[PDB]
């Protein structure tokens, strides 16, 4: 994993 996961930009 990294950091950005949460990347709830979709």
């Amino acid at each position: 994993l990294y950091r950005r996961r949460f990347v709830v930009g979709r």
